[PDB]
């Protein structure tokens, strides 16, 4: 077995390796990757995103969400309040601002320290969730856009072809923005650009583990688990490494700058923080491997998870049993 320890791999492809990306990510795999449930990828010295970051200020942040804290510093859950529409040129100045800014720190792991320490006590605001791309189009190798679409995968695996579509989102962050524990929409694989601006610290729980996870979970946040049987979805639990510790959770860390790919894996529980103003770029995507994952992925049936037309096609086809009364809950 690759990867016993279930550790963060960090890789470094070659311009030539980075030309196929099925092929990539599966000898990452090969290599036990996936066990650690996130991998960093480090782009060749060649590879870009785009040319230069200079007139993205007027792509507009119609919803920014505020996000509000209850709870503990190690155990609280968090709520999106919405806010006016800002453009990213007013976002930027607003993460910098002295009420937002990032604080004097010594280092990353003095920023983790303060971090878990003080989040509870502000609220911070995050352009989360964006429909675009900050990709050129010209970028021919690990474009965001520009992959397969996981109905095409599915149609190629199953022989089924379903409706919908397969799109990024944006992510404008500032210091002290989360995103809560949780494992992609079905259990899918994730891909993460950081294109700019501060860094962006992740835990991961190992997927073979990610049960442990969930029992932690109900019994630290025992009215969200009561109200929905699979609660994490919501997306809005913060559980900290000092607590993950103290009950025994395995879990790895990593921090990922600008200019790094991160790639999730199928029921790769995980949650993290953004240090100052930053923007990354994500999509789902599925592989042969994560079919049974699919076909095994806990579904919220209390209506407070945030349902994609495109998720229909996957639970009615991978989760017929479950479909019926997932239906009724969306
Ligand atoms: C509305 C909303 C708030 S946080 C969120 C999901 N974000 C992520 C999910 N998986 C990995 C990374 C992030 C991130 O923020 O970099 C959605
Ligand atoms: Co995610
Ligand atoms: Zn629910």
């Amino acid at each position: 077995a690759q990867n016993p320890n279930c550790n963060i791999m960090i890789f470094h492809p070659t311009k030539e390796e980075f030309n196929d990306f099925d092929k990539y990510i599966a000898y990452m795999e090969s290599q036990g990757a996936h066990r650690a449930g996130l991998a960093k990828i480090i782009p060749p010295k060649e590879w870009k995103a785009r040319e230069t970051y200079d007139n993205i200020s007027e792509i507009l942040i119609a919803t920014p969400l505020q996000q509000v804290a209850s709870g503990r510093a190690g155990v609280f859950t968090q709520y999106h309040k919405k806010k006016k529409a800002m453009t990213v040129g007013e976002y930027r100045h607003l993460a910098n601002s002295k009420k937002y800014q990032t604080p004097p720190h010594q280092n990353f792991e003095d920023l983790e320290r303060k971090y878990w320490k003080n989040r509870i006590y502000n609220s911070p605001i995050y352009g989360a969730d964006i429909s675009g791309s900050l990709f050129d189009e010209n970028t021919k190798q690990w474009n965001l856009g520009h992959l397969g679409t996981i109905q095409d995968l599915l149609e190629k695996e199953c022989g089924v072809v379903i409706e919908g579509v397969n799109t990024p989102y944006l992510y404008f962050g500032m210091w002290k923005t989360t995103f809560a524990w949780h494992t992609e929409d079905m259990d899918l694989y994730s891909i993460n650009y950081l294109h700019l601006g501060e860094p962006k610290t992740w835990y991961v729980v190992p997927p073979e583990h990610g049960q442990r996870l969930e029992r932690l979970a109900r019994e630290l946040f025992p009215g969200s688990s009561r109200g929905c049987g699979a609660f994490l979805r919501h997306k809005v639990a913060l559980i900290s490494p000092t607590v993950l510790k103290e009950n025994g959770i395995p879990f790895n860390r990593i921090t990922q700058e600008a200019g790094e790919f991160m790639v999730t894996f199928p029921y790769g529980y995980h949650a993290g923080f953004n240090h100052g103003f930053n923007c990354a770029e994500a999509i789902n995507f599925a592989t042969p491997r994560w079919i049974d994952y699919g076909k095994m992925a806990s579904q919220c049936s209390c209506g407070e998870a945030r349902v994609t037309f495109s998720m229909d096609a996957f639970v009615r086809i991978l989760q017929p049993e479950r479909y019926d009364l997932w239906k009724r809950g969306q």
